[PDB]
């Protein structure tokens, strides 16, 4: 079946070469992309060797590149690969752009997931020169069908001088009709429309995006696969830490604090994420909801189980095996997911109003339950902040989750002092490890100190932290929230210095006596 | 005129002191206040009394105090000075009650100001058994009408289990009809209500707290005063940084980034703020409008020669003089003013969609651009993060402001690495100090440091932190954001050990 429904826009598909070339150096570029779904994958391998070609010959070959989250190989790998991009935003996960981010060769922001399309058009990115974006087909009327995700693209089309569309045979036509785009004021100039979402499941706007189709340059035709990650199953440190998130939501019930039904849920991917998900599916709870970012395997497990009613995000993040599931049912699944723009599944607004649950990976916590997302050592990024503070602040429960160490436990992921800090104390109620939860509501730092050393530190660190925290409490400036400065931040340099923060016994250390 | 108008109520009244008798040890209390206004004072004031006199017989007596904002000396100072606080939240500016905090004998936890209600309705602080409320009046149908703030005080009558109104003959009569208190659901169980708010103008609402009168266990008839703001006025800093702002705020109408009347406007109180606010009441924007925490002097003169509108808060914070100039014209300036619940002046949701500008203060920067609001060497409460979150995440622009340095130049306001964070990164564009404005507006870190160093930090400490930066640049475990962990904090290190920031 044709995927370009609109005749005349049959007479703008071209190579992906040649539309590689609309490209031009110092052009911002925004694209389609998010958790690895829906990014467009010809254009850019095609403007990668392009820019490798003009390196080779002293020229400079360069793109700012914005897009809804992270990308693939075929796009943030190629460009990272040629060097081809001086800045980058809002949020990568692909290794090679990770090496350009940390030697300096790639400037980066990571902004807010639910404020990046509001940026835009306040120009904080300049003007965009290009919108790319993956489609799985075109409309009669010339609308832009998404494909695994929604991301910016709407609001990339808008603002972009020129528009490029990869349309891509490998993204099932059934995904049209999954998406809700708004043609709302959600992201434009003051004062914005009040975006009227009142319950998960509830559609305000249309199937396509919308796009002058003046505008386009270039249609592609494609047949590549999204960066479908390995699932990855739960282990025992996984399993423990849902375990403690399980059944701090059963007591929740119990005591009334949350319906059986819980509130809309907000989750990650990964081993944890996995965990929790799998243990929902099968816990003392019933018609479920997810107002989140993303839809992962276990999501789509509790759709069919009729566990979860409902799922909204704005992308997925499948493994090859669900991909491969929801590409033979998508009848089935198009009823029960909807894909929405990320500046509407990140919308404060809707967050708060919804009540959600919010659940988050963490790099590490201070005593004070400070929460470090994505710098190591305070300097070396990881994947971003994402929409982590999004939810984390508008939540109704801030929970975060992590192993109690890292590194095959020559980190501690409780820290006398975070080396960065994305989700302050106020944005942060309970706290989840291996070792158990902390429940920090009404409490003031020393109080959260106490719960988080007692619940969540591993037994090779308590001690150490006890230490630093009675001795802090002894000399700090002010004891509102003790630090010790002249070591706050040693345990870091330990690591970098020594590869473990675990102190050696041949020096004197405090908690050894 | 009478006050208490519902006349069945009046059968209620009766002293300070048997009305303190209704709380007991361990009760959370919720009471009215918010920047000095407002705040309950005799019941406050005879509780104290009572709890030094238990605490002398070996009998405990303390309580969770939860309030709107900051109170005044005749509450959060008399409760401090009886040590009857286990438990604080969300925002103090009593010294006091501060030094308590900092002590470690009274516990803290400064919340969001907006989100404050929503914990409370969610159990955070536990059961509420008293609120404590200041009323200008009570209307013939048993209608409480707030006073100079509103802050929390619906919510709180909502959850209590009894209720204490002081009805305080000094608050002005006209006060009735200034405040907005809405029948929606802002902060209780989810789902919420959508807030029809779509204009800094638009009252949603009515003028008056509703509680169940069956409820009410005591009305206090008091008469004191509240905590008045300076009339201090803007030194050569503040008036610089106000200069750099305005100037600012000029070349972004020129550049169509803003409208000639800009956009809402939200500020934090001080020094600078005042500064800011009379730059504006001269300025070249008209027809501004507020929706912000507080009014303040700046506001009111701006209603008063037309520059501003309208100003939405949740309370005032005003000088002596203009408490008097208020109060003689009540008329006029009820007509230019809305307190709201600060639920609802706070809302990120509405902060968002009317596209607030969000000017605040901070202790320090650091070259990254996150931003201390609070912990002085990272362990010390000033005040609290107040609502500085709650508008600088959820404004259309966020604009930190401060003198470069602080202690008469013995510390640096822009330090390597801030000792505390309260905004982080993305929630601040642009940093201003009397040396100069730095535009952060899509910059990466490294990129931020170099305008938050050459633009806003003081030249005796520019170099310190350009080397700092430099050698950080080299040597760094990442590049993204370079730190030598070895010294980040040393200058606050330096501080304490030596009182200046200023190597030898
Ligand atoms: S309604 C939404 C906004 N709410 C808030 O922003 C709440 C938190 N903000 C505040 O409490 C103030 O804005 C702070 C950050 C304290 C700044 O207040 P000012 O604008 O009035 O600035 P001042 O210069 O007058 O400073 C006031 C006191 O703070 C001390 N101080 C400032 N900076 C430092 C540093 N870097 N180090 C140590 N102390 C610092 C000043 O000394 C001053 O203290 P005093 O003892 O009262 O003189
Ligand atoms: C913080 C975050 C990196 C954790 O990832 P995770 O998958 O949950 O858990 P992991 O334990 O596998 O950690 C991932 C990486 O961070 C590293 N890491 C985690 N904690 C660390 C620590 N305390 N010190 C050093 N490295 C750490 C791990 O080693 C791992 O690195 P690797 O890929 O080289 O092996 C991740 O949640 C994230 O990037 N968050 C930001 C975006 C976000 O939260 N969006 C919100 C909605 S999903
Ligand atoms: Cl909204
Ligand atoms: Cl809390
Ligand atoms: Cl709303
Ligand atoms: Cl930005």
């Amino acid at each position: 079946t044709e995927r370009i429904r609109n005749v005349a826009l049959r007479s703008k598909v071209c190579p992906a070469e040649t539309a590689s070339e609309l490209i031009k150096h110092g052009d911002v570029v925004g694209t389609s992309g998010f958790t690895g779904a829906g990014y467009p994958k010809e254009v850019p391998k095609a403007l990668a060797q392009r820019m490798e070609a003009a390196h080779d010959r002293g020229e400079k070959y360069q793109i700012s590149l914005i897009t809804g989250a992270s990308t693939g190989p075929q796009l943030d790998g190629e460009l990272a690969k040629a060097n081809g991009v001086y800045f980058r935003s809002p949020f990568n996960t692909d290794a090679t752009m990770r090496n350009r981010i940390n030697a300096g060769e790639t400037e980066y922001f990571d902004n807010h997931l639910g404020q990046v399309a509001g940026r835009a058009v306040q120009g904080n990115y300049g003007k965009f020169n290009i919108a790319l974006v993956e489609a799985t087909a075109i409309t009669e009327d010339g609308g832009i069908v998404p494909t695994s995700s929604v991301g910016n693209s709407q609001t990339f089309l808008n603002l972009a001088e020129k528009v490029i569309i990869e349309v891509n045979e490998w993204q099932n036509p059934m995904l049209e009709g999954i998406h809700d785009i708004w043609d709302g004021n959600v992201s434009g100039v003051p004062t914005r429309d009040i975006v009227p979402i009142v319950r998960a499941d509830q559609r305000v706007g249309g199937p396509v995006l919308r796009v002058n189709p003046d505008k386009i340059a270039a249609i592609v035709r494609t047949n590549d696969r999204d960066e479908n990650a390995p699932f990855a199953a739960p282990d025992e440190t996984a399993k423990a830490i849902a375990g403690y998130l399980l059944d701090f939501f059963g007591h929740e019930v119990k005591q009334n604090r949350l319906p059986p039904s819980l509130l809309p849920l907000q989750s990650g991917v990964g081993n944890v994420a996995n965990a929790v998900l799998e243990g929902l599916k099968e816990g003392p709870f019933e018609n479920l909801v997810g107002y989140s970012e993303v839809i992962q395997d276990g999501m789509l497990a509790m759709l069919d189980s009729g566990r979860m009613r409902i799922a909204s995000a704005s992308s997925f993040s499948l493994s090859p095996e669900a991909a491969e599931e929801i590409n033979n049912r998508m009848d089935f699944f198009r009823s029960k997911i909807i894909l929405r723009q990320q500046d509407v599944s990140n919308s404060p607004g809707i967050i708060r109003r919804l009540g959600c649950i919010a659940m988050n990976g963490m790099i590490e916590a201070d005593i004070y339950g400070n929460v470090n997302s994505t710098r190591v050592m305070g300097s070396k990024m990881m994947n971003g902040i994402g929409g982590s503070g999004d939810f984390a602040r508008s939540s109704y429960l801030s929970i975060f989750l992590s192993p109690s160490t890292a590194k095959g436990g020559k980190i501690s992921a409780i820290v006398p002092m975070a080396a960065h800090v994305d989700h302050i104390m106020q944005d942060a109620q309970i706290f989840v490890t291996e070792q158990g939860l902390a429940d920090l509501r009404g409490l003031s730092p020393v109080q959260r100190a106490r719960e988080i050393i007692s619940k969540c530190a591993h037994p090779d660190y308590r001690p150490m932290l006890q230490d630093y925290f009675d001795r802090a409490l002894k000399n700090s400036f002010g004891k509102h929230t003790p630090h010790l400065l002249t070591e706050a931040l040693s345990w870091h340099q330990r690591f970098i210095d020594t590869g473990t923060m675990l102190p050696s016994s041949l020096e004197h250390h405090h908690h050894h006596h």
